[PDB]
């Protein structure tokens, strides 16, 4: 009668797409609903702040692990997650995106035959020596059911021989979450009042990739090109600790004072600003998607992305970071473009497809 | 000057390391850091191993091991990290599918240290095997994959891993029986110390966990080889984990029926398994090395990875369902004999190998 779901979340993009699946799996007619938080994003605007403003229960397990190497999170997350899981012994674990936490929630489970579903499964940069790469690479070779959110997705999947019969094209839980979530972002939300700002009278800048931050030369050129746009039309940027932290030690702290840096925001401060903002400059997975929503022209700051479909339909842009004032322009320009109408990601039920496929 | 640390844990990936690491040594300017998990640590399942095998004394011994998957596993992740930010070698050498060769792959992994796996591309197609995931996600971790056979090549390709990652090498345990014939045949006194001559017993081993941890499907083995003892001796070396699983499910009487031994030592089992009318078994290694010696095997498991034993019908499958059956299946194999045929390659895998490293760039 009563099935048990666990999901593991470690990241901010992990609590926002499992906030889409818990509000389905809520109201499910005999699912009971296990979350771990293995402590991997700790700080209260990472973190709390996402359960607060997206109505998601309190963990029932916080591991409090974070902070350490590669090999040390995952080896104790994988222990941390391995005990959690001989305790509530669940039927279904559902892991989420392509961090240390969603590889070592998978593999603790898969050794005790516990099932797994991957939500958002399938996506490729084809860049190896990517540890995100690596980790939705073995993440989807471990799981038992593979959530696809687009049709190359799927034959990512299909390519490494995985057979169609476990892989599920559902769509985007994060567009789910955006639809669901868009009234409560507006009746609540007043940054564009705090930071005095006129709709469509910014750009929204988002910036961690490790390619980008680890490197001082990539993230003068990312720093420099932004200040650089801020003179022709501001800049707003909620600044991931990691990308000021690696800014702060190699001296690039002024370019931040430059432009409207900002801490992490909520999920309905980043609506408001994602929604009226003129055009988004970033190296995010989400928010690259989430431009795209509210038909606001994107430009990734990668040399390439996984969300290819965006780049065909001429919302999304490639602009890698070897030139200040060449990256500065392209941002410029790509603002009085736009893409072509189509619908990606789906209906706005993925999450409610991921529970049917789960009975 | 190329620095290769290897990463083992337990008997079958020393054995594999030996035949290897006496490549390694012989080439210029390659230096070795060889790395003990810990995962064995009694002296019949790891010191012997070392000494009659001419093997030096690791560089590290994590002294990790006899916890759960996640403890384990997790355990060494984070130790061998700490070693490799020591060392930063050229190349991580990884060895089949235990848990030490996943912990070893994915250390190396993230910190964009190239893992080569040696013996990949072997699959079962049952995930319940903790070995199944090991191996899968090993090979799509490493950055060079020596299959052993063919089989073990098409599976890759067919997982989506470039042909160009990808070489045939044969076996190194191959290598191995055909390096230490000579001074296994020289030292040991097995037989003699036994009381037993050639053709005249069976030889057993058991140990995958899908067998020792269910006590029906252990239960049925022992009495299985009990009968099989009434009629042609059974000489069984132990494993740990098996005696232990055999005294908790209170099978220990079963043990006594036949002629149970501690773990031996390679020199040992060489000439057991050469000198035995039939090997039964649920090992990897086992397997090959009873067609090694042209001897006829039986396997205890519901599959094997080594699918080309079965084709040229040096072995058969028995999953242990009922002790009557199983018994009977191995007395009527005993009679058979496989096809001449070449499998696992002319004894320089390891050469191959050591080839395939020093000339990637
Ligand atoms: C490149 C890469 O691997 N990316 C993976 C990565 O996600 P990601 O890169 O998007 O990191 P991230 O940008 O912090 O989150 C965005 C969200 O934060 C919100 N967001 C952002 C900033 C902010 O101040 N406030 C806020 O609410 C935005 O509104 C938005 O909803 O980890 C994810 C995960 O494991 O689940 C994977 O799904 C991704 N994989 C992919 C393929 O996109
Ligand atoms: C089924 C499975 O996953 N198996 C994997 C597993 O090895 P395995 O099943 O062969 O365990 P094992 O039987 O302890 O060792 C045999 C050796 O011990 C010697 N041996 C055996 C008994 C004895 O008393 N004395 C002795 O010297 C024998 O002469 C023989 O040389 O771990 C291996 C590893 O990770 O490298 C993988 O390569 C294997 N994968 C495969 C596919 O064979
Ligand atoms: O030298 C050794 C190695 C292993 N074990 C036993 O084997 C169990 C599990 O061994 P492991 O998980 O390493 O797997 P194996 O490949 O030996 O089955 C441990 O809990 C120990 O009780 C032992 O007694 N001595």
């Amino acid at each position: 009668m009563w099935v048990k779901i666990l999901s593991v979340v470690g990241a901010r993009p992990q609590f926002i797409k499992a906030a889409a699946v818990s509000r389905v799996l809520r109201a499910s007619p005999g699912v009971r609903e296990v979350l771990v938080h293995t402590g991997q994003h700790y700080d209260d605007n990472m973190s709390q702040v996402f359960f607060e403003e997206l109505e998601i229960p309190d963990p029932d397990y916080h591991l409090g692990i974070g902070g350490g190497t590669h090999g040390q999170n995952t080896g104790r997350m994988l222990e941390a997650i391995e005990g959690v899981l001989l305790k509530e012994k669940p039927d279904w674990v559902l892991v989420y995106g392509n961090t240390d936490s969603t590889l070592a929630g998978a593999l603790a489970a898969v050794k005790l035959h516990i099932p797994v579903a991957h939500v958002e499964a399938g996506l490729r940069s084809f860049n190896r020596r990517m540890p995100e790469e690596i980790n939705r690479i073995l993440t989807d070779h471990a799981s038992d059911l593979l959530f696809a959110p687009t049709e190359t997705a799927v034959q990512n999947l299909l390519r490494e021989g995985i057979p169609e019969n476990r892989i599920h094209l559902v769509g985007d839980v994060m567009y789910d979450a955006a639809l669901h979530y868009g009234a409560k972002a507006e009746r609540k939300s007043r940054i564009l009042e705090r930071l005095g700002l006129q709709a469509k009278g910014y750009v929204l800048a988002t910036i961690h990739r490790a390619e980008n931050t680890d490197d001082q030369e990539r993230l003068r050129v990312i720093l420099e090109a932004l200040a650089e746009v801020h003179q022709e039309v501001p800049v707003v940027f909620p600044v991931h600790p990691r990308t000021r932290k690696r800014a702060e030690a190699f001296g690039l702290g002024s370019y931040l004072e430059k432009v409207v840096a900002l801490e992490p925001v909520g999920y309905l401060d980043m609506v408001m600003l994602e929604k009226n903002a003129r055009l988004i400059v970033t190296d995010s997975g989400g928010v690259q998607k989430e431009a795209y929503f509210y038909r606001v022209p994107c430009v990734t700051v990668r040399e390439e992305t996984e969300w290819v479909e965006l780049l065909k339909a001429e919302w999304n842009y490639l602009a890698a970071p070897q030139n200040a004032k060449d990256l500065a322009l392209t941002i410029l320009h790509r603002m009085r473009t736009k893409g072509v109408e189509i619908d990606l990601y789906g209906d706005g039920r993925a999450s409610q497809k991921i529970s049917d496929f789960l009975r």
